[PDB]
């Protein structure tokens, strides 16, 4: 009698929100299966199982189909998602069906569904590209018995820690190859549990707020850089994928013109527009190209020197006399056209790079786009043409060649809150491991500029002004909040409507970057931002 070694799949780790609420869980699914070769009399066995597991003609049809679409010595499923009654009936009849096995498989389960689709992700059936990636990564040995894998979100990014260590058993088999006894068992080690910074309740609030809008929201804690909410709408049910997605259902998601499969928070690429002005302002002051007292008169436009090209301000007849404070408050364009000119693309792109623009944020998701912080070298490589001075001007107001993701907006916003201290936006709070608890470690990222300058305060005072002072663009949304809100809006290209904000202005506890594509399906981005900040601060 042969002794065989058989791998044992580990239990996939649990994912918990910041309050210990489990977000991704494991269900056991039971099925009976057989290798028809190993079964003496298949048709006899199938018919007797009509009585025992409520095997139907439909069940037999699918089995027979799957018997062909499968190779020799495959274990073909006979009946799936057995009820526990049916498993029990089979158990006490097991001795009558040599070669029919009853097996339990852990499937992943997402209790809160579409509220966490993009950030949590889903696990589903391994495919050949997954094999390739595992083989090329030298992980394939540890998947001998694993048939599903994280495909996006946290489930993918932390696949290695969530997966665990495969174990094995020595089992005795007789002739015809049927399992008699288990000799030895080296059990698997479960994946580590993962504790996230997300607040489930805030995430569901926001998803429900967004309704049928194409939108993205990133809520962070600036003290930590932890992501408290990361929502992209429209979403979808990740559970659809866990036990294989219907082609009808999957094609319904691909063909949706609202693109629910895109994670807009990390892959949505948009002109950041006037949201960038506080960081441009800090950069100009730091670079000495402006002072808190620098002023210019704005007639509603700005002409590039040595050229007839004029760049318009949103305000038709201008803002009159502007310093940096009033230009932030009123999202003046003309003032920042001038700052761009004086900085030059080289310094302006270098500074905005320090704010993270054009760079991956470091967030612990693998679905991300870097956007574009234009430079001379980039324009040369990308279009052959060299950089013209007029290309610099729209960069000053977050337009032109400039594109960013909402997660990049969140990272730059936090840098400003923390006076140049760079905190990576992350979802991981800690991993269980044993439980030998291991917290997430902020990678060494040098600060931006000079911590001990007053430029940071100046830019944030403008954002306070945006939200509170009567000339501020966002006064109608934020001025009446008990706690003090600071904010900065932008408009891209209907038109995408963007909003950054943090609260309370005193000691900020929350930072929010959000965007409603084409104004959203209902309210204004300013109203939704006030509701979110209200909900958080109550």
């Amino acid at each position: 009698n042969r002794i065989k070694l058989v791998p044992i799949a580990p239990s996939r780790g649990i994912i918990y929100d910041r309050n210990g609420i489990p977000l991704a869980l494991n269900r056991t699914i039971y099925q009976i299966e057989m290798m028809p070769e190993k079964v003496d009399n298949v048709q006899q066995t199938l018919d007797a199982l009509r009585s025992v597991v409520d095997l139907t003609d439909d069940d037999i049809a699918a089995f027979r189909k799957e018997r062909a679409r499968s190779h020799r010595f495959t274990s073909i499923p006979v009946k799936t998602n057995l009820t526990e009654v049916q498993v029990a009936r089979f158990a006490v009849n097991q001795y009558r069906f040599p070669g029919v096995e009853v097996k339990g498989y852990k499937r992943r389960y997402y209790p809160y569904g579409s509220a966490l689709t993009h950030v949590i992700g889903y696990v589903s059936k391994i495919n050949d590209k997954d094999v390739e990636r595992l083989n090329n990564d030298g992980k394939l040995a540890n998947y001998a018995a694993t048939h599903d894998i994280g495909k996006l979100g946290i489930e993918r990014y932390y696949e290695d820690v969530l997966h665990g260590q495969t174990g094995y058993e020595e089992v005795e088999v007789n002739n015809r190859g049927r399992v008699i006894r288990q000799l030895k068992e080296v059990p698997p080690q479960a994946g580590h549990d993962i504790y996230l910074t997300l607040d489930l309740k805030l995430q569901q609030y926001i998803e429900t707020l967004l309704a049928g809008s194409r939108a993205a929201v990133v809520v962070t804690d600036p003290r930590t850089g932890g992501v408290l909410a990361l929502v992209s709408t429209p979403s979808y049910d990740p559970n659809l994928f866990v036990d294989g997605i219907s082609s009808k259902d999957y094609s319904a998601l691909l063909n949706d013109p609202n693109t629910p499969l895109v994670n807009r928070a990390t892959q949505g690429v948009y002109p950041p527009a006037s949201t960038v002005k506080p960081y441009v302002a800090v950069s100009a002051l730091s670079a000495g190209v402006i002072t808190r007292n620098t002023t210019l008169f704005d007639p509603g436009w700005w002409q590039l020197p040595g050229s007839e090209k004029r760049y318009r301000d949103w305000k038709k007849w201008g803002h009159g006399r502007l310093n940096v404070t009033r230009s932030l408050e009123e999202s003046a364009d003309t003032f920042f056209y001038q700052v761009a000119y004086d900085m030059g693309i080289d310094r302006l792109s270098e500074w905005m790079g320090k704010f993270g623009y054009g760079h991956y944020t470091g967030i612990d998701l693998a679905e991300e786009r870097s956007g574009n912080m234009p430079t001379r070298e980039w324009k040369q490589k990308r279009f052959k043409k060299p950089w013209y001075q007029g290309d610099t001007i729209p960069v000053g107001i977050g337009q032109g060649y400039w594109t960013a993701t909402p997660i990049q907006m969140s990272k730059a916003l936090m840098i400003l809150i923390n006076d140049g201290i760079v905190k990576v936006p992350h979802l991981l709070m800690s991993t269980a491991e044993d439980g030998k608890q291991v917290p997430w470690v902020q990678p060494h990222e040098p600060p931006v500029g000079d911590i001990h300058s007053g430029y940071w305060e100046l830019a944030k005072d403008g954002m306070y002004g945006v939200a509170n002072r009567p000339n501020g663009t966002a006064h109608k949304y934020f001025a009446s909040a008990p706690y003090k809100i600071a904010a900065k809006s932008g408009t891209a290209q209907r038109d995408h409507k963007l909003m950054t904000a943090f609260a309370p202005y005193n000691n900020p506890q929350v930072a929010v970057a959000m965007i409603l594509e084409n104004g959203g399906a209902g309210p204004a981005v300013g109203t939704l931002m006030r509701q979110i900040l209200d909900h958080i601060m109550l």
